[PDB]
């Protein structure tokens, strides 16, 4: 599998405060709705998101509502402010590598002081 990119999905500063649950809600740094807003990253080829941030620690999360499917996970990796999530760790936690029907894309803050900023969010084609 030979490697492409990057693609950016996102760049510019977004920032997300959250220090615990129980409360109102839970924001994302990042979030994409996929039935209404286009994803740029074809999601049925072999693929990575990289997320460049500061401060608290962040999940990825893949969700569909109508089955009740919240995959969120931590990155395989950091190195100097990026993370990396492959598909094979969101295949994992979601059930299955096929995301027709998926609601919802977002990068999370975990609780923190700080909270979080994301500068960039992009994908990277592994092969398909």
């Amino acid at each position: 599998g030979a490697d492409s990119g990057e693609i950016i999905l996102f760049s510019g500063s977004n920032h997300a405060d959250f220090k615990a649950w129980g409360g109102d809600d839970w924001p994302s740094a990042f979030e994409i709705s996929p039935k209404y807003e286009p994803m740029k990253l074809d999601l049925n080829k072999n693929f990575e998101i990289k997320v460049d941030y500061n401060g608290a620690d962040i999940v990825l999360i893949f969700a569909r509502w109508d089955k009740d499917i919240w995959a969120q996970i931590s990155p395989y990796y950091v190195v100097d402010g990026t993370a990396v999530f492959t598909k094979e760790q969101i295949a994992k936690a979601y059930g299955s590598d096929d995301f027709s029907g998926l609601d919802y894309i977002a990068v999370k803050p975990l609780p923190s002081e700080e909270g979080v900023t994301v500068t960039k969010v992009s994908g990277i084609y592994t092969n398909g």
